[PDB]
């Protein structure tokens, strides 16, 4: 509890000047340390669960062998807005590989939608989630409609503690085999998506890879890593904010403001 109580303070200011909720869970894949702050409140997944839905098709791809070469044809239809990948595809057709780098890269949301229909839906996210361990993340609707952020509304939301596990299992862990691991990382690592938020508290010397989620209502947004400090063990983190009314504006600065004292806290010079 002891790096936690270090930032605590800063954390509690960072909030109030952001006018909302922020929610913070840091680990030192070293020496275990941690730093929470509202780690286990839920909130809002937005686009983040796109990284998890492209761990689940990896995970699938190990039993399913040409899983991820396999074309996926779709309709105008299925386009969606913020699909700036599949939209470019459209007249051709895409591989589930390629639809899943997309979903994480690009956060696309055509081919989110397009990769949670393959899984089942909502629930077979959920499913594999659990195969996993997590038992706080739950993914209830598609894109768009997750995104609603309703205050107190436990759908489509997961802790950044649960975030962080799950997202530790997945990169550094045993969740998927060796092959399918790197792949996720690599994918994480080519993000797009998120020089503004943890990649902005991150040296340039360090390899970083994230996935982004901006749910563009109540001040709704996030980012969750994997950092690779230089001389270090790995650090894992996952930085949540919401906020009590429709209108407030999410806050990258605020995001990027928040891994910093995460980081500070685990004594990561950085
Ligand atoms: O600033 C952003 C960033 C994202 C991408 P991500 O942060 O969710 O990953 C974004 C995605 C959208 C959107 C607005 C968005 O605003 O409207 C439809 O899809």
């Amino acid at each position: 509890h002891m790096l936690t109580n270090l930032v605590a303070e800063p954390f509690a200011k960072l909030e109030q000047d952001f006018g909302g909720s922020i929610g913070v869970y840091a680990m030192d894949t070293g020496s275990g340390a941690t730093v929470s702050y509202r780690a286990e409140e839920r909130f809002p997944l937005c686009s983040s669960f796109k990284g998890f839905l492209a761990a689940a098709v990896l995970a699938r791809s190990q039993q399913q062998a040409g899983l991820l070469d396999t074309p996926i044809r779709y309709g105008k239809n299925a386009l969606v807005p913020w699909s700036p990948i599949s939209e470019k595809y459209l007249t051709t057709g895409m591989t589930v590989a390629e639809l899943s780098a997309a979903a994480v890269q690009y956060s696309d949301n055509a081919a989110a939608n397009l990769l949670l229909k393959e899984l089942g839906g909502p629930a077979g996210l959920t499913a594999f989630m659990r195969s996993i361990g997590d038992t706080t993340f739950r993914l209830d609707r598609w894109e768009l409609e997750l995104n609603s952020a309703i205050p107190g509304d436990a759908r489509d939301t997961s802790s950044p503690r649960a975030v962080t596990e799950s997202l530790q299992k997945l990169t550094l862990g045993s969740a998927l085999a060796a092959p399918q691991r790197q792949q996720f990382v690599d994918w994480l690592k080519g993000n797009t998506t998120g020089n503004h938020r943890i990649r902005a508290a991150v040296p340039a010397d360090w390899a970083v890879g994230d996935k982004t989620g901006t749910c563009g209502v109540y001040g709704t947004a996030n980012d969750y890593a994997v950092v690779w400090p230089t001389g270090r063990a790995p650090i894992v983190l996952a930085v949540y904010t919401r906020a009590p009314n429709k209108d407030d504006k999410h806050s990258e600065a605020v995001i990027a403001a928040a891994a910093r004292l995460a980081l500070e806290g685990l004594g990561v010079n950085g």
